[PDB]
């Protein structure tokens, strides 16, 4: 099966209202940058972002010029003429609109509350999709928590029912309308809805994991924002999944959730695969087309895992633009983030940046010894390891944020398409390295094990292993006269073949 | 409120059938040993043991000569003439009858299975109570498994209903009929029903904790069977409670159940106090009137914490009675147990035993250097700290197993009564020591705290404290944007 290549395409309202394809100071990355050849490299383009309004319906930001909106969307859907497999989805949400303290947060929470609100919201999603010519719906609420998850799931199931009927109604069986969501790529946010992952994923074609932003100025130690595997020398974190309402024992939680652990791409993927009912084919690994920068880093380790003096507030509080060579940063007024396109230019501008590589995390980083800067980002080389990981783990594909941050020639997208589809690219001998792998084992991903059947009336010693009722069990202490599963003395450690 | 002093009184069937108050070799401790002065020192005498028969009703052992039984029981209830607050309860169960592999085990499991079996069993408890003249019911099932707990609870609720009805019917408002159970005094067995403690305790006047047998031949290292507090030099144990079906988070479980931990009396009491709805006034601390003996011990620490060669099998697998001076051990064919009465007699027979004291656990023990023997037991001195502990923790009182093992002078019972009631006994200066205390914190014992009220819309860093819905919470990590109870980043750490 072809690996999905899902590229989000972010275009702010101000840009939609002044859309032009001949002035990069107004629209840095117009749709015209995507040629028929680049259109062929993508399976999905997710237009970002639509929102949920106070009427609790899917809608464009009110400030959007509707005619300019349709026009930008038409330029994207026209790309389908060059790729019969391409879908132009729209994404609802994003950090600014839907974070807990976001401008439209209450609308997300309220829309999923009842059967009536869910039906009215779902219907608006299908109406917007058909009105503008989209091919599916992507939900990017960052993020529903505990009490809101059941509504969220029911909202997804209702959208799924409406889209499936729409597919039949429009005779779109060859290219069915799709539903996806962008999910947390780190344990802290993932802990909010983790216990119900199987239900959340059931109605989706894919869950796009935001496996990046695992590092940033809001953290005290500099680190790679999307390390594939862990580096023992890098910082580790409390595993928040241990606090999810799973109703598992202390032994089960401890075994399933190693802690502290390395916040990596592999960790997020394995955490999703751990849960029974979450198919690998639906998991899509996100990669960033931008980097995050830190200033004030100590030397010696290329700036990795160092204390720093980077403001962590949003918006950027200063007028001081300290990321050398980043003119995009001055225009956008934030020296802490830069598109790959700009970072590649900085590497070309002979500014004193050393492009370094961590062979454990399999990711590049920039170090500016002279000024004490550190930049974590991804490139065509780190993408080789992530693409092989994707094939090896049988994931559904790759997703990236966002199309508009690739360089002018679209090399990052081209690289991804190449790793999955080029006849002349061969990664059979690519060495995945010795970086740290995440190996939590829970009640949902138990290995096959072999042990003598349990014998009623027998007394067992601590550590004894018996098979009973489909599982292999182990005693946590001595003199067990209870049957496996009838009391807290036995730990479920394996499955019977 | 006077502290309860609950003395279990065990009289095996052969002794009832051959009851005599004139022949110590037949009935070592007949009722006549309980003089009026001793009767005034007890609040309850729990006659042991009755059982549950195949008809799934409470009943005396079949081999019991009923007339002799009523005679023994009548002497007990006659004692009430000397103490108007005294209750003569009967206990159903015991290790032999009710343990998982015990002879009547199935009857316990089946009696609590259905509403009909539960009504029939409950009704039989009250009938036996009124028929033989008892003042209450004590259930000592060791122990209901997790799956059998809901039936156990309904059974207790049903007996409670019928006993309160009988109390009104019999005009016993002054001395209401009571219902109690003897509960596990260690985390391994306690973990079977720990999650439903509150429901198990609601229908009871008291839960009598068997906070003893925490050490014995079945363990690889000799240890005190009833240490009040822990000794860092002794063995430690896996805290089975962290595996109970509580539905709590890793943080909550870890803070409530440190592991490994010291298996002590204080640990069992605190473990009970950690659950919401288990009032201290209902918790009764059990103490043993007997010692446990080990052989083949090594020197160095008076026999403590040593490897040993004591058989762990029941019945004792041998006719080798190695407990020097223990004549009673030969009579009962087990040199691994001895009553306080016999231990005392072993001490005055100068057989080479040394009475030592551990000031961490606050308990005595014997050490026989020549034969490499170790004996863990309790006495009037260890009872001073446990009685003070009972007063400090506001527990319901003390319970002991069993009256028939006290000495002829009734020194152990006298000591318990003295510590709670004597006008001339002053323990205000008694030093509880530096032995290890159980540090677990749970729902039932959150410490009083104060903190800024949670503010809707505020982001909190890691470790921030706030008050919300009556409790004080703390964040487990940073950048918290939602409310306590609505975001698992918050840990309920205190209260009002
Ligand atoms: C409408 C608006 O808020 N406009 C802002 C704009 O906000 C952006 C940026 O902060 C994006 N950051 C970067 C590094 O591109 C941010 O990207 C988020 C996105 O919200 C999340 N959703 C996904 N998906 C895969 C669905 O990935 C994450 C990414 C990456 O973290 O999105 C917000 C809007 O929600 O920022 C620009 C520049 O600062 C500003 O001028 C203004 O246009
Ligand atoms: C019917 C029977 O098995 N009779 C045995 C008798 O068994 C006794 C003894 O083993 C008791 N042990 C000691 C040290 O006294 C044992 O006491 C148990 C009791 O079952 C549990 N219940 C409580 N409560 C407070 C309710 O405490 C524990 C105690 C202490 O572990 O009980 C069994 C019967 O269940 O043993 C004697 C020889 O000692 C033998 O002759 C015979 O009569």
């Amino acid at each position: 099966t072809r690996k999905a290549v899902i590229g989000y395409y972010f275009i702010p309202t101000n840009q939609i209202n002044n859309y032009t394809e001949t002035d990069t100071s107004v629209v840095p990355f117009p749709v015209s940058n995507i040629t028929p050849a680049k259109a062929k490299q993508l399976t999905h383009i997710n237009f970002s972002f639509l929102d949920i309004n106070s009427n609790l319906e899917c809608a464009w930001d009110p400030a959007t010029n509707d005619a300019k909106a349709r026009d930008v969307v038409n330029r994207l859907t026209a790309l389908k003429a060059h790729n019969p497999s391409l879908r132009i989805m729209f994404s609802i949400g994003g950090w600014y609109y839907s974070n807990d303290l976001g401008v439209s947060h209450a609308n997300y929470v309220n829309a999923v509350k009842t059967p009536a609100s869910r039906a009215k919201f779902a219907q608006s999603c299908v109406r917007i999709m058909k009105d503008y010519g989209f091919d599916g719906v992507d939900i990017n609420w960052e993020y529903p928590q505990a009490a809101e998850v059941d509504g969220f799931i029911a909202a997804l199931q209702e959208i799924r029912t409406l889209l499936n009927q729409q597919t039949i109604t429009d005779g779109r069986q060859a290219l069915p309308y799709q539903l996806t969501i962008a999910g947390a790529g780190g344990a802290f946010f993932l802990s909010r809805y983790y216990s119900k992952l199987a239900q959340i994923v059931a109605p989706l074609d894919y869950i796009n994991l935001m496996t990046y932003d695992l590092a940033g100025p809001w953290e005290k130690v500099t680190n790679h924002q999307a390390a594939l595997f862990g580096d023992a020398a890098g910082p580790t974190f409390y595993n928040a999944l241990r606090e999810a309402n799973l109703g598992w024992s202390w032994e089960e939680l401890t075994r399933a959730f190693p802690s502290p652990f390395s916040l990596t791409v592999d960790a997020a993927v394995q955490q999703h695969l751990m849960m029974e009912g979450v198919p690998s084919a639906k998991i899509v690994m996100g990669v960033p087309f931008y980097g995050r920068a830190f200033k004030g880093v100590s030397g010696g380790n290329g700036g990795q895992y160092s204390s720093h003096s980077t403001p962590g507030e949003d918006p950027y509080p200063s007028t001081d633009y300290w990321l050398v060579g980043c003119e995009e940063c001055v225009r956008d007024k934030d020296p802490r983030i830069a598109s790959y396109r700009q970072l590649e230019q900085m590497l070309q501008g002979n500014y004193g940046y050393q492009r370094l590589w961590n062979d454990k995390t399999k990711t590049p980083y920039l170090y500016h010894a002279q000024n004490g800067l550190f930049v974590t980002y991804d490139d065509a080389e780190s993408f080789k390891y992530k693409a092989k990981y994707i094939k090896q783990q049988q994931l559904g594909g790759v997703m990236f944020w966002h199309l508009g941050q690739d360089n002018r020639n679209g090399d990052l997208l081209a690289a991804l398409d190449r790793y999955f589809n080029a006849a002349d690219y061969d990664d059979s001998q690519l060495d995945m390295g010795t970086g740290l792998r995440y190996t939590g084992v829970g009640p949902g991903n138990l290995p096959i094990m072999t042990a003598p059947a349990y014998v009623p009336g027998t007394t067992y010693a601590q550590g004894a292993l018996v098979s009973y009722q489909g599982y292999v069990w182990q005693t946590k202490w001595g003199y067990i006269t209870s049957a496996p599963g009838s009391d807290s003395a036995w730990l479920k450690v394996g499955r019977v073949a």
